[PDB]
């Protein structure tokens, strides 16, 4: 049951990654380290820029994850709120910056994809191939993370 839960969530992360890769037309590295790469808010802010082409979005760049990275995050939060994405799909700064609930970010990304794709404002998220696989090590890492984690995975299935 643990392995499967680990594998499924990795598929959810993979699907959100691919969707963003499609929107931005770029490669975003391994799925196993994708959640952590969003903590600086750059990718998410770049998403705002795409959907707000007439606005000049300010993005803080730095290898070191610091408080000013919050501004990058807030751009994305102001955006999903501005376009009317239901609040139940939103996440808080602490969930991503301090990384207390990264799965909620992935969840937010899926909901946004549907909100936009249903309106033909962006491409639709693509369900993971049935034979998509990850290394046993990557799966175990997620198993370990969920054991020490006291957060409940979001309801992707009800989307
Ligand atoms: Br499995
Ligand atoms: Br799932
Ligand atoms: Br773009
Ligand atoms: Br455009
Ligand atoms: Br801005
Ligand atoms: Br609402
Ligand atoms: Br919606
Ligand atoms: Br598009
Ligand atoms: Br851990
Ligand atoms: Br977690
Ligand atoms: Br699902």
């Amino acid at each position: 049951r643990e392995t499967l839960q680990a594998y499924d969530y990795l598929c959810r992360v993979d699907e959100a990654k691919k969707w963003i890769e499609e929107c931005l037309g770029t490669d975003l590295g391994p799925t196993s380290t994708f959640e952590q790469s969003l903590r600086n808010g750059v990718v998410l802010a770049l998403l705002v820029q795409k959907f707000q082409p007439d606005k000049l979005i300010k993005i803080f760049y730095s290898n070191e994850l610091q408080f000013r990275h919050s501004d990058n995050i807030n751009k994305f939060l102001d955006f999903i709120h501005g376009i009317g994405l239901p609040e139940i799909f939103h996440f808080e700064l602490t969930d991503i910056y301090e990384g207390k609930n990264l799965p909620k970010v992935i969840y937010c990304i899926h909901a946004l994809s549907y909100f936009l794709s249903m309106q033909d404002l962006a491409p639709p998220l693509i369900k993971s191939d049935e034979n998509l696989s990850f290394t046993d090590e990557d799966v175990s890492i997620i198993v370990r993370r969920l054991r020490q984690s006291n957060v409940i995975l979001p309801n992707f299935k009800a989307l």
